[PDB]
DNA sequence: AAGACGTGGAC
DNA sequence: GTCCAGTCT
């Protein structure tokens, strides 16, 4: 029904001919492949390149990453987003050391048991670093495979992902799966793109049923995004007479887990300053200086910055921490509060 | 199932 | 504005 062998030759050829020279394709090392594939989840290649090199420069081996403390690994991830990925990788790596003594499992079932390792990562790491013919179905693969085979099912469904995963089994090159998988991902990245794909340039344009029908731009099928919720947030930038600033470490559960931030509180509506004042007193503000929005995937933060002065009438208890201005750079803030700071600094000038 | 979970490019 | 570059619960 489908000439796989020919398909697999025109794909791998184009790949060897067009592949990008990315930092994590310098070698087939499980550790570096693993880090790169976690960074790449929901994150474009061009964004990841700098982070991958800072990260591997700071954590060259699996044991270096395991031996580091949360703050250091999480600082290395500052600005990337979806920060539970690095908490799960940090733990998944601490596991391979305490349990497996540092060697990355090559058994699919054994590798998936680690936190952060979903179906894609199992296929990406094992097929590249060990040759295991497990599929690595990402958004690129799902877009390619849906166009090639005219699969008209909602990709958002996990069931559709499992269908694609069986298609991959059927047309794979079991000889060299890692090369086969990266070629599908690369194909979707460079040629068969979400919009106006270069089907003429495409090396497998003869096989693409969508091109034959002229409906490539109508695929893949994915339902429209759910509208996100708006959330007013009030932020306080408090500095004493020695220039030190107060910050707190968010809890390890939920949004922006274990990241540092300037004291804040969700304000249903009115009395932003009052709510900030009372909340800080339990565990001296002035008017706001700026207000802006910051988007998440599932909600929007409408922030409002309140400068303030604090006088020490007691000790700074957890989760709070009194940090000089020069030492803030050592803490990992989300992008929202990195701007809060920048806004406060330029206002005071 | 589908909401939670960051941030930035390309239309 | 829209779409999009995965995993956990
Ligand atoms: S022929 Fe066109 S639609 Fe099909 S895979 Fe190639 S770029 Fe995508
Ligand atoms: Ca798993
Ligand atoms: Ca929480």
């Amino acid at each position: 029904r489908f000439p796989a062998r020919e398909f697999q030759r025109d794909l791998l050829d184009w790949f060897a001919r067009e592949r990008r020279d990315l930092p994590w394709r310098k070698d087939r090392d499980p550790y570096k492949v693993w880090v790169s594939e976690v960074m790449l989840q929901q994150t474009r290649v061009e964004t990841v390149i700098p982070y991958f090199e800072q990260f591997i420069d700071r954590f060259p081996t699996l044991e270096a990453l395991a031996d580091a403390d949360e703050d250091e690994v999480l600082k290395a991830w500052e600005g990337l987003g979806y920060y539970s990925r690095v908490r799960n990788l940090h733990a998944a790596v601490k596991e391979v050391k305490t349990r497996y003594g540092g060697k990355v499992p090559d058994d699919p079932d054994e590798f998936s048991r680690l936190k952060g390792v979903g179906p894609y990562t199992v296929g990406a790491v094992l097929s590249l670093a060990y040759g295991v013919p497990e599929p690595a179905v990402d958004g690129n693969v799902m877009r390619v495979l849906s166009r090639l085979f005219l699969v008209t099912d909602d990709i958002a469904k996990p069931s559709t992902r499992k269908r694609f995963e069986q298609i991959v089994r059927e047309i794979m090159a079991y000889e060299n799966p890692g090369a086969f998988n990266e070629a599908l991902i690369e194909l979707g990245a460079l040629v068969c793109t979400p919009r106006r794909p270069s089907c003429l340039l495409c090396p497998v344009q003869a096989y693409c049923q969508a091109f034959a029908e002229g409906v490539a731009e109508e695929l893949p099928v994915k339902m429209k995004k759910t509208a996100v919720k708006q959330v007013p947030l009030a932020v306080a930038v408090l500095a004493d007479d020695e220039g030190r600033v107060l910050i707190r470490k968010r809890d390890s559960t939920g949004l922006l887990a274990n990241l540092w931030e300037f004291p804040s509180c969700e304000t249903d509506g009115a009395d932003g300053k009052e709510k900030l004042e009372q909340m800080v007193g339990e565990q001296e503000l002035t008017e706001p200086i700026v207000s802006f929005e910051h988007a998440f995937s599932h909600l929007v933060w409408q922030l409002t910055v309140f400068p303030g002065r604090l006088v020490h009438g007691g000790p700074v208890e957890e989760p709070y921490r009194l940090a000089p201005e020069d030492e803030l750079k050592a803490y990992a803030f989300p992008v929202s509060h990195q701007r809060v700071w920048r806004e406060y600094k330029e206002w005071a000038s």
